[PDB]
């Protein structure tokens, strides 16, 4: 209960009908007496009976979708692989099955504002590998497709499925492409603090850092359970801009760049029951998520004291609003220069019109889209976007991109 | 079951949530969908007396007096008086511990951190609309004290059988009007085109001006409501203009001091209280960012903008951010100018923060919903956004209720 939930818009008065979260798999975290919604992770393998349903269950959607349910081929596939898992406690997915399952783990993707391009989205069949080197060499192929000199193109690369957990493939790191944090014995950081723990991973793994500013991570890629190894990936192949900006003229001696290439690499993938704990996947930045996070947060590169006073802000008061002036001109230098540069990046305003217009689209023809709007909401100017005044409901789909522990913490050495 | 973590990432501050076990009202979520973002997820004397037990309990076990002599004879007066009366009325003080911890429950709020330094007037001897004034005029005096504003509530009968509720039909206490103009666009704020409306029906007459105060509509014992004005004088309004911007004040805006949410319905110990205007102060956003940038609203961002000589062909210059910015300035620095009281989302977001950390410590949890507390501009370089919360009703509290006018009953 019940068969309907309504949404309403606020600012138009749309209202939507909800039917989609009657196939909700997981639990939330909320119960019916408290509210998670604002939990980051408010949360060995699968056996055979565990298996069986999980595995129909997306047979049986993936035959939905190309309008053969209940075909032939539909029942011949079920009996393909109910004996496969009874004879080999797993299954493998056809071509076709793996693309349709990463592309609706990414339309599941309640917190994901880009989604009304999941549809278009290559997906790189990497299960044949069987080293470090060959997932550094798909990596490579990946980066090289996704960057496509500037305009970018989504991606995916998926690497063997989990076994017996004994043998992993894993990408150590977070997103493909960062940069190095170093803490210093006086306690400051040089580069980017959120990526300290990382870096010192890297360097005890035998990474020789330059200790800059902005250097790149080396790859520390796990194939089949095996201790991790480094690559460099070939400079050439990453793409970066200068952040300048269009009025200031001095913004440019901040010495300030950027990746082009968000790609996240430290997700599972879950489909019909299968876990693939290596896919990187790759779209292109928001422009918030350099500017606001990246560069603003207290925890990041933290720059808007520095800004604020090259522009000769009152910065005593905060009622000055000194920290949100700043802000914008700082995510105005980002949009100006991917721009400038030719390089794929959308702003907040334009990305939160186009997720709503995806969202009625959802609802007309699935009967539904999941979405959280604690994350759907940019990080600056919430209430001028579109989404702010836009109810949600959240839930689980499946297939869909879930979090993992960190590799470090479970890997049993070699 | 379990005590439940919150983290702040910013800090990696770790608080351990035990009150929410005390919850008994319902959040609209479910195991399988979180509804966080939804504004509204949707008595006999045999309902009331658990009802009144569980609030006089924890009022005695508030005075540290649980299980006291005048705590057992509270509990035997209120049955009493409950199978005689089907009702049961609560004592003052009662009434006043009951008013701070609604606004203390009230997990929307972020300004919280005041929750005690709450004035209550009682009103329950009221009988009539022209009385019901007089307790809102002695409110609104009060609580503008000059600029100085003080954080007040009025408490108005409790509702009975229904049929006799006491209803202060404006939203809020001091609203401006909104015109339906001939070409179909808006004078003054079109989110109280209806409200406006209604009071024309009612005889007012209408200035037709873009910051015309509109008038009391009051609602005594189930009776038609009456049309009252506010004397002029206890209406405190700011001129807004700009410290470095010099045109900004010929865009002739201007603001009320005093926002009074007055269409709210306050719940104790199982009572109906209809009519309870309380008041406070504005975070400066309320009026900078909703009350003008709002769409639906005054929605002056391309006047400005255009002031400004900013470029709007696209969207990615971020003109409107940058607009937004220097009117919620504005908005800050005339108040602060004429020494009316205002708070900027920073420092209301600061005190939150310390509030939230008061409270696990005290009370053991603070019922918080990140979705309204994180404030409408500059979120993430706020400390609540990075601020983990957990959201759940406590009692005594206050509720939404159905605009008067599509349940009430002329004669
Ligand atoms: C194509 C352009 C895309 C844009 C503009 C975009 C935008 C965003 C943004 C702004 C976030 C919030 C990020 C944060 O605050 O950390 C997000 C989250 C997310 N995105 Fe997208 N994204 C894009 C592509 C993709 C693709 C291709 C996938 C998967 C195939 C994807 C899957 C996800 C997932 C799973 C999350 C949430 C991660 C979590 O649960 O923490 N996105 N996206
Ligand atoms: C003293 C200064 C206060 C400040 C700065 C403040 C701030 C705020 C803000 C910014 C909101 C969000 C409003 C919106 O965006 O529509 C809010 C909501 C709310 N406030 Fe406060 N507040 C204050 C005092 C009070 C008082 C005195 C009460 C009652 C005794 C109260 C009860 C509430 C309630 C019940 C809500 C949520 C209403 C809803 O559920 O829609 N607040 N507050
Ligand atoms: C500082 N807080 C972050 C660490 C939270 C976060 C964690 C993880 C994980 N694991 C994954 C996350 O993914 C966000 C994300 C994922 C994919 C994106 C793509 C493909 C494109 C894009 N522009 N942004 C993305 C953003 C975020
Ligand atoms: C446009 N969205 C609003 C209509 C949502 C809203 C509804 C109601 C009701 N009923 C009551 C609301 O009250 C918000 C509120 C309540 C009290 C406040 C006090 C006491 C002070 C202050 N500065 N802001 C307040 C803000 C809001
Ligand atoms: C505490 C809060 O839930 C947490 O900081 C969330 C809030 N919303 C977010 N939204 C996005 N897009 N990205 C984030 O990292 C976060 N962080
Ligand atoms: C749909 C959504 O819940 C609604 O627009 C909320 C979002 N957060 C808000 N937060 C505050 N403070 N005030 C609001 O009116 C709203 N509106
Ligand atoms: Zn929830």
């Amino acid at each position: 209960c019940p068969r309907f939930l309504k949404v309403k818009n606020w600012e138009t008065e749309v209202v939507l009908t909800d039917t989609l979260h009657l196939k909700s798999t997981l639990e939330t975290g909320c119960t019916e007496y408290i509210c998670m919604g604002s939990i980051m992770h408010p949360s060995d393998v699968a056996t055979k009976d565990q298996l069986f349903p999980l595995a129909k269950e997306f047979i049986d959607q993936y035959y939905s979708s190309i309008k053969r349910f209940g075909s032939k081929a539909h029942m011949e596939r079920l009996e393909e692989v109910n004996k496969e898992i009874d004879t080999t406690s797993t299954y493998q997915l056809k071509d076709t099955e793996l693309i349709y399952g990463a592309k609706h783990a990414w339309r599941n993707a309640s917190r994901c504002v880009g989604r009304i391009q999941w549809s278009k989205l290559q997906v790189f069949d990497a299960r044949d590998c069987t080293t470090a080197h060959g997932m550094f060499n798909y990596i490579c192929n990946h980066v090289k497709y996704a960057t496509n000199k500037g305009n970018l193109r989504s991606a995916i690369t998926i690497f063997p499925q989990r076994t017996d957990g004994k043998h992993d493939f894993r990408v150590w790191n977070s997103q493909l492409i960062r940069y190095a944090g170093y803490k210093q014995p006086d306690g400051s950081t040089l580069g980017d603090p959120a990526n300290v723990q990382f870096t010192e991973i890297c360097i005890q793994q035998g990474w020789k850092p330059p200790r800059g500013r902005f250097d790149v991570l080396p790859l520390l890629l796990q194939a089949n359970g095996n201790d991790p190894e480094l690559f460099q990936i070939p400079p050439e192949l990453v793409l970066e801009v200068p952040i300048r900006h269009p009025k200031f003229e001095w913004f440019k001696d901040l010495g300030l760049k950027w990746y082009g290439l968000p790609a996240v690499s430290n997700m599972l993938l879950e489909i019909g029951g299968l876990e693939f704990s290596a896919c990187p996947f790759s779209g292109w930045y928001m422009g918030t998520e350099i500017g606001v996070r990246d560069y603003c947060d207290n925890s990041r590169y933290n720059i808007l004291e520095e800004v604020a006073k090259k522009m000769n802000l009152d910065m005593r008061k905060t009622s000055s609003l000194w920290k949100d002036q700043a802000l914008v001109e700082i995510n105005i230098a980002v949009l100006y220069s991917f721009q400038s540069d030719k390089v794929t990046i959308v702003d907040h305003h334009s990305a939160t019109e186009s997720f709503i217009k995806h969202m009625e689209n959802e609802y007309r023809c699935r009967g539904g889209c999941p979405a959280d709007w604690v994350w759907i909401v940019p990080p600056m100017s919430g209430s001028i976007t579109p989404v702010f005044h836009q109810e949600m409901l959240n839930y689980r789909l499946t297939p869909s991109f879930e979090y993992q522990p960190d590799p470090w913490n479970t890997h049993v050495w070699k």
